[PDB]
């Protein structure tokens, strides 16, 4: 029985804009080399969506969700397929409570209910490992149980001397960017997103609130018996993630680089909980104040990262 190893790698540098980053595409290329070498992924099973000017497939909201949607609908029940999704780019929070989201290059926001809907499309036994090196990345898979974070873990280190830039955009910056495209002025971000993207907008913005409630009740019932999502966030829900370096071609994400360092120092198979904890140790010692978090079931917290033997 053939097992599939599929990957979608997304990197947004937003070049030549007001929200430029410099290490996100390098994060994608480094993670692509890691899964090709160490974890047995094949070139034909990896989709890369980066926003360099000459890119042929840009990481728009529709293109990202379509790529994740092609990984869905290939996972088979009882096959234990291995799905992987890496995101390096800007994140944001949108409104008593706030939702977490990533910011595609066209600002077609993908929120935490979108990823909760995604993991509920997967059969039991399959794994969806998501590494989101972005601001406010904690909780990007809504209702996924926090295994490592502010509610599951118990001297101050001097702040890093590296040159860093935040991978989080304020809500006003996202709203103003969408206003520059629509030409309308309203405080409802869903109105801009529905106008711009229509059926390709986020699930939160297409469904009326009570219709979304009925949909979430079906997921709550399914999550009591199937739990396939594994989220490794670069920071907490109330934090940002650091983009390290300048535009010299050597920039990187602090969390993505910490993951690569832990893998370089531990060649054997590593549990999902162990990888996040050691990545937290790396960033804490290096003076970074972001706290990577882990969200998955108890069984997947004890499973090896990407099912390495």
């Amino acid at each position: 029985m053939v097992k599939k190893r599929l990957a979608v790698l997304v990197g947004c540098n937003y070049p030549n804009t007001r929200n430029e980053l410099h290490g996100c595409i390098n994060d994608v290329l480094a993670m692509k080399e890691t899964i090709l070498s160490r974890f047995g992924f094949k070139q034909d099973d990896i989709e890369v969506l980066t926003d360099e000017p000459e890119s042929k497939v840009k990481p728009t909201g529709a293109n990202i969700k379509a790529a994740l949607r092609r990984m869905v609908d290939k996972a088979q029940a009882g096959s234990g397929d291995i799905l992987f999704f890496h995101y390096s780019g800007h994140g944001t929070r949108i409104p008593f409570k706030q939702d977490e989201a990533i910011v595609p290059c066209d600002f077609n926001l993908i929120t935490d209910v979108d990823f909760r809907e995604l993991v509920n499309q997967l059969p039991k036994g399959t794994s969806f490992t998501m590494i989101s090196d972005s601001g406010h990345s904690g909780g990007l898979i809504d209702k996924e149980k926090e295994q490592i974070g502010p509610s599951s873990v118990s001297p101050a280190i001097e702040t890093t001397n590296k040159t860093i830039t935040s991978r989080a955009l304020p809500f006003k910056a996202v709203l103003d960017h969408l206003s520059s495209l629509t030409g309308i002025t309203t405080s409802d971000i869903g109105t801009h997103l529905l106008e711009l993207f229509g059926r390709d907008a986020g699930l939160k913005f297409r469904l009326p609130a009570m219709d979304l409630m009925d949909l979430l009740e079906t997921m709550t019932a399914r999550e009591k018996h199937v739990d396939s999502g594994i989220l490794m966030s670069g920071c907490q829900a109330d934090e940002t993630s650091a983009d390290v370096g300048v535009g010299n071609g050597k920039a990187y994400g602090a969390f993505s680089n910490a993951i690569q360092r832990v893998l370089n120092e531990n060649e054997g198979a590593m549990k999902n909980k162990q990888l996040v904890m050691m990545a937290r140790d790396v960033l804490e010692r290096l003076g970074f104040h972001q706290h990577p978090c882990l969200y998955c079931s108890d069984q997947n917290a004890d499973a090896t990262f990407l099912s390495q033997p």
